[PDB]
């Protein structure tokens, strides 16, 4: 770590503080994350080769004095801040579309190598002045786990958690990331979180009130899941036209396939890239005030 000069704190991550830092040598400006079982070291080390333009580059892993530091490529803004900033007018549809398209490419890449994110959320979607958006923290969950609270005691958000995780499926799939991204897509369009649960049951019930309480018809095997209870209330499903106005039919159709209950039926990232919603996709430049 003596090779880096911290510039400022840029975030409170799941596993530790995240700093903007300068490589005291090359002058490189980076993001430095403070986070060791050998399995974690091997898993993380593998992420160094998982490179794609829509994944924040993992530059190096530093293990010293039994402390772990991850050095990443630096980006100037995150999607949470960008969305807050664009609240008054909303993010233009062509930009939301470009972002979704790019994020789907990042997921398709990671998923092809059998790597899951498992904790996608606006805070870990990073943007630059060129119109790019990238996923940060891919693979860390499998390496370190996903805590209930952060090292700061901050509550880890449930808002984007897939229903199979909430229902106790132990061996969830790449579909969990498609669910999260669908939640984020709806939030960009409406300017409000889709399912802002504040406990596991609130999160589940918020999903059920919008998408209908799942049953054996829409999700074969659901009633057997570890945390499923026959006493869950039976709510009816709402129309997407009410949920994400005024998203067009193509967008509502895609969102519906990203939020399918049955993870087996949920659209894959690769199939989503082929959806008609992306027929007119472009890459606009966002207006960034740094
Ligand atoms: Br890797 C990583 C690379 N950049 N980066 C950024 N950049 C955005 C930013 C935010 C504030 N000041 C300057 C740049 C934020 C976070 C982050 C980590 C945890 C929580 C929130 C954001 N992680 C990262």
């Amino acid at each position: 770590m003596e090779n880096f000069q911290k510039v400022e704190k840029i975030g409170e991550g799941t596993y530790g503080v995240v700093y903007k830092a300068r490589n005291k040598l090359t002058g490189e400006v980076v993001a430095l994350k403070k986070i060791v079982p050998s399995t974690a070291i091997r898993e993380i080390s593998l992420l160094k080769e998982l490179n794609h333009p829509n994944i924040v580059k993992l530059l190096d892993v530093i293990h010293t004095e039994n402390k772990l530091y991850l050095v990443f490529e630096f980006l100037h803004q995150d999607l949470k801040k960008f969305m807050d900033a664009s609240a008054l007018t909303g993010i233009p549809l062509p930009l939301i579309k470009s972002y979704l398209f790019q994020l789907l490419q990042g997921l398709a890449f990671c998923h092809s190598h059998r790597v899951l994110h498992r904790d996608l959320k606006p805070q870990n979607l990073l943007i630059n002045t060129e119109g790019a958006i990238k996923l940060a923290d891919f693979g860390l969950a499998r390496a370190f786990g996903v805590p209930v609270r952060t090292y700061t005691h901050e509550v880890v958000t449930l808002w984007y958690r897939a229903p199979e995780i909430l229902l106790g499926c132990k061996y969830y799939s790449t579909a969990v990331d498609i669910w999260s991204l669908g939640c984020i897509f709806a939030e960009m369009v409406t300017r409000r979180a889709l399912f802002p649960g504040d406990s596991e049951i609130d999160q589940l019930f918020r999903i059920f009130r919008t998408l209908g309480t799942p049953d054996e018809v829409v999700w074969p095997g659901v009633t057997s899941m570890p945390d499923y209870k026959p006493s869950f209330p039976k709510w009816a499903r709402q129309d997407f036209s009410k949920v994400v106005p005024p998203l067009d039919e193509d967008g509502r159709s895609l969102l519906s396939q990203m939020l399918h209950y049955d993870p087996n039926k949920r659209i894959s990232a690769k199939a989503a890239l082929a959806h008609p919603f992306f027929q007119d996709v472009t890459k606009p430049v966002p207006h960034l005030r740094l």
